[PDB]
């Protein structure tokens, strides 16, 4: 029997259900041979940022995917096999842990999977058997790896969230710094530094985080829209609502569906990687795919994406099949649909111009709807900052990735974009020192601890953009159906 990975089905899905201007990304380069007119994103500086997302948890894992115009993020269960690399590249583990020190010793297995085989979990190839033992009025998890038995730091069974401590030691006496997650069909064995990583959450639906509320927020930013085999396609919503409360007969109640009529709602907002600024809230009433009313319900001048707070609104919802909550604010749209030229010449679309340069810049960009855009030149620095070790060459070093973006210069106000391809022509001036200036700043701040991994200079179209925060089904509005005998 063939092993279906899920990839063939997932790409087919993406091709049939998403805009031709949508951006998908992934760890693995499946699909590299697919031909497009698109010079945009369908998936090595960005590797550190992908890994930063996947290998980490909480605040530091909040990467600004919006600046990439990211639409879909593909999670592949088989990436456990690449997880040391991802952990290393994302700053979760040291070089030593990643693949051994200079004597090939000390390497760590970040993620191992076991298959449920009734009451017990196995991986033949790794010679692993995980089982629950009952001894001394109590439960414990035993991980057997060859002849030695091992006690995980912590184990958590799902469904349940049933926590159960252990020693973090083997019968050997030797350390066992692993966490176990038991699900109905998988047993995940994770090294402690990556036990609550986002990959573990999204690959295996484990709702754990070292941080309070973080798993719940994450799941509103990444919506499973399709799955097959070992592939889950998540839609990215940078601004999302993870919990709504209706104020009902004097107390707040968590709600699923909403009835038409007046409501007072408390919206719990998760902002992922970027702040809310000068934002308007809406509700769009929808019948199927038709939008029948747009209602402004609020504004948010500013919310910090690391310290978000609930928002109270009052709304009269008309009758409709479902309600879509929208956040509108400034952000990027447009995918490059042909090559980019400076002064007649084809240039790199990731490095449009060097500091000091000048000239006619020619872009062709595709958008899904009409907008009025401003065009900027935007810089992106992806770099590493050594944490630990006494040198970039020391094996006890880990490297923490960073991504800073800033707008270098505005090139044009009030471009009218049209659904489909748009040809754009403008005069462009790179200030000398735009890049070097920032490079020096980082150098001065971090010293030898700094490794720059990528610098980009990119054209970016800024518009009032609509973001989908959540979709809520309407409830039936009342309240025998013999009315239809001998009808039609
Ligand atoms: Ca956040
Ligand atoms: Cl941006």
């Amino acid at each position: 029997e063939i092993e279906v990975t899920g990839w063939e089905q997932a790409l087919k899905w993406l091709r049939s259900n998403t805009s031709k201007y949508a951006t998908a990304t992934s760890w693995w380069d499946y699909g590299y041979w697919i031909e497009s007119s698109l010079l945009g994103n369908r998936r090595r500086d960005r590797d550190h940022i992908l890994a930063l997302f996947l290998a980490r948890d909480g605040n530091i894992s909040e990467v600004d995917f919006e600046s990439w115009e990211l639409n879909y993020f593909i999670i592949y269960l088989n990436d456990w096999a690449k997880f040391n690399a991802i952990s290393y590249l994302g700053g979760a583990i040291t070089r030593k842990e990643y693949n051994g020190d200079e004597n090939g010793r000390g390497r760590v297995t970040t993620i191992l999977l076991t298959q449920a085989a009734g009451n017990v979990y196995v991986n033949p190839y790794a010679r692993i058997v995980i089982k629950v033992i009952q001894q001394n009025k109590t439960r414990r998890i035993a991980v057997n790896i060859g002849q030695l038995e091992c006690s995980p730091i912590l184990s958590v069974a799902f469904p349940g969230n049933i926590k159960i401590k252990g020693s973090g030691r083997c019968s050997d006496g030797s350390p066992f710094p692993y966490v176990v997650y038991l699900t109905p069909s998988l047993g995940v064995l994770a090294y402690y530094k990556v036990a609550t990583s986002n990959f573990v959450k999204l690959a295996f639906g484990i709702p754990t985080s070292s941080y309070s509320e973080f798993a719940e927020k994450l799941f509103s930013n990444f919506i499973p829209v399709y799955q097959y085999g070992s592939v889950i396609v998540y839609e990215f919503r940078p601004f999302a609502i993870y919990k709504i409360e209706d104020f009902i007969n004097g107390t707040w109640r968590e709600v699923g569906k909403l009835s038409p009529g007046k409501h007072t709602l408390r919206l719990y907002i998760s902002a992922f990687g970027r702040d809310i600024k000068n934002a308007t809230l809406y509700v769009y009433a929808l019948n199927g795919t038709k939008i029948i009313k747009r209602i402004k319900v609020g504004e948010i001048k500013y919310m910090n994406h690391l310290e978000e707070y609930p928002i109270i609104v009052n709304v009269t919802l008309p009758t409709a099949q479902k309600y879509r909550f929208i956040l509108a604010q400034k952000g990027p749209v447009g995918v490059l649909t042909g090559p980019v030229r400076v002064n007649g010449k084809i240039t790199n679309p990731a490095y449009i111009m060097r500091e000091g340069e000048s000239g006619r810049l020619e872009l062709k960009v595709g958008v899904d709807k009409e907008y009025t855009a401003d065009l900027y030149l935007r810089a992106t620095f992806i770099y590493l900052v050594r944490k630990g070790g006494k040198s970039n060459e020391d094996y006890d070093a880990s490297f923490e990735p960073h991504m800073d973006t800033f707008f270098i210069t505005k090139l044009k106000e009030g471009i009218k974009l049209r659904p489909g391809e748009n040809e754009i022509v403008v005069n462009a001036e790179m200030p000398k020192n735009a890049i070097s200036s920032y490079k020096e700043k980082l150098e001065k701040e971090h010293g030898d601890k700094l490794i720059i991994r990528g610098i980009r200079v990119e054209p970016v179209f800024i518009v009032e953009k609509e973001y989908t925060m959540i979709e809520v089904s309407a409830s039936a509005p009342h309240h025998h159906h013999h009315h239809h005998h001998h009808h039609h």
